[PDB]
């Protein structure tokens, strides 16, 4: 594949945090309809092919700047966030699934504690929850 | 210390698995908030995230209760079950599609500087990129025909 084809280490290297987005609300905001749905910071439309439209913050990255993004693809950089600062990126993809999917999906070892009986109530994994030698390790998983 | 070294984990059995995250919401269940069915999984228990969270598998693989340790998202319980999840795969439970994006979806990675762009770039000039004679073998894996 092309992450194989060219001796990339030949070009300039920069460490970034990468995450996924679309045009949708969710990333955006905007929905079908709005006069910017679809269009990049840049004013050039989103797009997921060879070359395809990414996200970066322009005092690293200016806009149309070209990168090569493993496991990606070929980017150039033509959109802008409130989020997107410093050594960060955010990829374009067509559709959510396509985020969790394509750039979510992660290939990793879990570790089986207890195989189910095939029942879980509210009560059972309300007392999981309230394991007393854990508690202390819970604020790292709630939210609130 | 986080979760992930405060036991050894390697006592018990371990399961090489896919991935992914999803919401209660339409995105991932086609359901929509206002729906009493809402939030609700297979195994009629409410999804949660938590020191316990509620994640969805394949019960011929995990049964429903069953209890995993996946690390870098903590302790789940299989309650919920899905028509693409199927042999080794989970799917975790956020709140949000943001936290989805973000807690699960980031990764910190090396990319290579091609050329650094002048602060404009116009639709022609992502064309004739596009259109790279040379490149053309490779545009198949990206463009979505
Ligand atoms: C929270 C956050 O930073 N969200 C970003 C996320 O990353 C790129 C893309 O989605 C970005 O959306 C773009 O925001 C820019 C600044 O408001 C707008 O000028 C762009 O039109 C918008 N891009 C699109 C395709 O709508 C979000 O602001
Ligand atoms: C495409 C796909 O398989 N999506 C899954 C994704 O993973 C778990 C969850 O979201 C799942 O939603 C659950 O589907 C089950 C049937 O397959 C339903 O019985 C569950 O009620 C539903 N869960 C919720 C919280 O709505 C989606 O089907």
């Amino acid at each position: 594949p092309l992450e194989e084809a060219f001796d990339w280490d030949e070009y300039p290297v920069q460490r970034v945090t990468a995450t996924g987005y679309t045009a949708g609300a969710e990333s955006t905001g905007k929905n079908p309809g709005d006069p910017l749905y679809g269009l990049t910071y840049s004013g050039v439309k989103v797009k997921r092919d060879l070359y395809s439209t990414v996200a970066a913050d322009p005092s690293v990255f200016p806009i149309g700047t070209i990168l090569f993004i493993p496991n990606y693809g070929l980017g150039v950089v033509a959109d802008t966030g409130s989020a997107i600062k410093g050594n960060r990126l955010d990829l374009y993809f067509e559709t959510v699934k396509d985020v969790y999917n394509e750039w979510g999906k992660k290939t990793l070892d879990v570790y089986v504690i207890k195989k189910g009986t095939g029942k879980i109530t509210e009560d059972e994994l309300e007392k999981l929850n309230e394991t007393k030698s854990l508690q202390v390790f819970r604020n790292q998983y709630k939210t609130v």
